[PDB]
């Protein structure tokens, strides 16, 4: 309960603040920042992962879970971190990432070194077929899904980079060192897990091909490891040797997930987890389908509200690029920001706020390749332009859809490199840094930044903006996303123009007071309250008793 009326923010640790001067973010830079988030009014931090990493995939290919990432810190740092969270009345929750290991996890590292030995079956390893590979599946980060060892001649899986082995949870051995390592961080206090690629876990047993209509060299494999039944006797298990033996918050990152089939992830009585992290109402790739978006994140509303499930509210993350470019306009950066702020914060659920989401920061457009750290993006380069396509094509899937859009430094200030290091960062800054950045919005009462503290500030405030039902008003309006939060005699109306265009809109209206809770836009003092002239992406919070 403390985590439904909790507001998360996530970071993104080797970007957020780099205290050391080599140009990477580390855990001192975070403590040196807690003040920032405290006083925006963040209950729970999400921390991306700071274990001991190669950094193929920045930290996601973990070669220790129990040790912290030389890059970050030491567990000293990280004692620090977590005690100086706790004493400033907010929770930490760690990013979890048991789907896979590194290469160079010692598990692997014996697991490899013999055809057989104990650790062998802690992967997944297969000989080729045909002199080729076991068989068709493409890797996430493209190319397959499988890499040869000279060593033992066989193949190992990886659904996510060649650096990055996946565990085999069919392998009861793996499953118990996991359980262990797990409550071994709940044992010092961590408040619960972001739970990575939790999805993939369970592979369609033999590995079988999968069909191939276009003739690829390898076929993107999601029916072969995403949300496969059988994945549900895991996680109950994974659920009831850890999660359930703390009071904590565990938030599922699951692709593949629809409102339909939610009912074993987050029901009340049985679900595996609190919440999820879904993805259908971001892969909607020009004027956004508004009531497609409208008709994704109503099925979610209703569909848990059926189940006294619970949602996890989000529209960025270190996956994803920035929301003004998917969902609002760069015309209109600051307005469509606060715009998208509104219509995703207020809906029934968990709100997570993903670093410099509260400032309205955009997606760069660097030239280079070089310039670019994501191995997805950079494998897909390399194979793609192999086969013919243009730098300039790539660079435009690279710009429209790679995640280092998410990825560059926190914007703090107008000093080198936005104040984010008095180094040369690991990735740039974005250069609009001199014009979007924390300091300046702190002092501007419209900021966007301020916006998300009232937005915070009114959720707490108001119990009918986290338990109230929610319901969908205009549905076939293509401009205006207006909806209704509704508890006892409270209700709230949400309006939202996103639109990059002045509309009108009869207040969708029976009440003995109103009030307006948050508006983007000044009020137009003759404007009567039946018609609504929004201006673009303006949005108004009404609270009617
Ligand atoms: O630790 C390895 C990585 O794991 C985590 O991210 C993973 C997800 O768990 C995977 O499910 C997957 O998600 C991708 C997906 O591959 C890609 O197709 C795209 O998904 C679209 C989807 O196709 C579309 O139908 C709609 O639902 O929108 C989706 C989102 O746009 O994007 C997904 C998210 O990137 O791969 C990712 C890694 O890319 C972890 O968080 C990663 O940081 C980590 O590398
Ligand atoms: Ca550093
Ligand atoms: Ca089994
Ligand atoms: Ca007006």
């Amino acid at each position: 309960k403390w985590w439904k009326e909790a507001v998360a923010y996530q970071i993104y640790p080797r970007s957020f603040m780099d205290s050391n001067g080599d140009g990477i973010g580390d855990i001192q830079g975070v403590i040196s920042k807690l003040d920032y988030l405290s006083d925006l009014g963040i209950d729970v931090i999400w921390i991306c992962p700071i274990y001991q990493s190669p950094n193929d995939d920045n930290g996601y290919d973990i070669s220790d879970y129990k040790d912290i990432m030389k890059d970050f810190g030491t567990m000293e740092d990280f004692d620090e971190l977590l005690d100086e969270v706790h004493h400033r009345g907010m929770k930490l929750i760690m990013d979890l990432v048991i789907n896979h290991t590194s290469d160079e996890h010692p598990w692997f590292l014996e697991s490899r070194s013999a055809k057989e030995n104990p650790y062998r079956d802690y992967y997944i390893w297969h000989e080729g077929k045909d002199g080729k590979e076991p068989n068709n599946w493409e890797s996430i980060f493209s190319g397959s899904a499988w890499e040869f060892d000279e060593k033992t001649k066989e193949y190992y899986m990886h659904v996510f980079s060649k650096k990055q082995p996946d565990l085999n949870w069919e392998n009861e051995k793996v499953r118990h060192e996991l359980y262990e390592m797990v409550n071994w961080w709940l044992d010092k206090g961590i408040d619960g897990f972001r739970v990575d690629a939790i999805s993939h876990i369970k592979k369609v047993a033999g590995f079988p091909d999968l069909p191939n209509p276009e003739k690829l060299d390898y076929v993107p494999s999601f029916e072969g490891h995403m949300n496969r039944p059988g994945i549900q006797e895991h996680l109950k298990e994974l659920k009831e040797k850890t999660f359930a033996k703390y009071d904590i918050m565990t938030v599922g990152q699951a692709n593949g997930v629809t409102s339909d089939s939610a009912d074993e992830w987050v029901a009340e009585d049985g679900g595996n987890f609190n919440m999820i992290f879904q993805f259908e109402h971001m892969g909607l790739w020009k004027p956004l389908d508004l009531i497609e978006l409208k008709t994704i994140l109503t099925n979610w509303q209703n569909g848990l509200e059926k189940i006294n499930g619970w949602n996890a509210l989000y529209l960025e993350n270190h996956d994803q690029i920035r929301s003004v470019n998917k969902f609002g306009s760069t015309a209109y950066r600051v307005e469509s920001a606060k715009c998208l702020a509104a219509l995703y914060f207020l809906m029934k659920g968990t709100p997570f706020i993903y670093q410099g989401q509260e400032l309205g920061m955009t997606n760069v457009k660097f030239d280079s390749i070089d310039d670019y750290d994501d191995v997805g993006m950079i494998n897909y380069y390399r194979i793609q332009r192999e086969k013919g396509d243009s730098h300039d094509e790539i660079m435009k899937v690279i710009w429209e859809t790679g995640r280092d859009n998410s990825r560059t430094p926190m914007q703090w200030n107008t000093e080198k490199n936005a104040g984010f290091s008095t180094g040369n960062p690991w990735m740039k800054v974005n250069p609009n840094y001199v014009d979007i950045n924390v300091e300046e919005q702190k002092s501007d009462k419209n900021s966007v930044l301020n916006f998300y503290k009232q937005l915070i500030k009114i959720r707490k405030q108001h119990d009918v903006l986290v338990y109230g039902t929610y319901k969908l008003l205009a549905e076939e309006d293509s401009a205006i996303y207006a909806y209704t939060r509704t508890l006892e005699g409270k209700t709230a109306v949400v309006i939202c123009n996103m639109s990059p265009n002045n509309q009108t809109f009869e207040f969708p209206s029976s009440f003995t007071n109103i009030e307006v809770l948050i508006h983007n836009y000044p009020l137009d003092k003759n404007e009567t309250l039946e018609q609504c002239t929004l201006h673009p992406y303006e949005t108004r919070v009404y609270l009617i008793s």
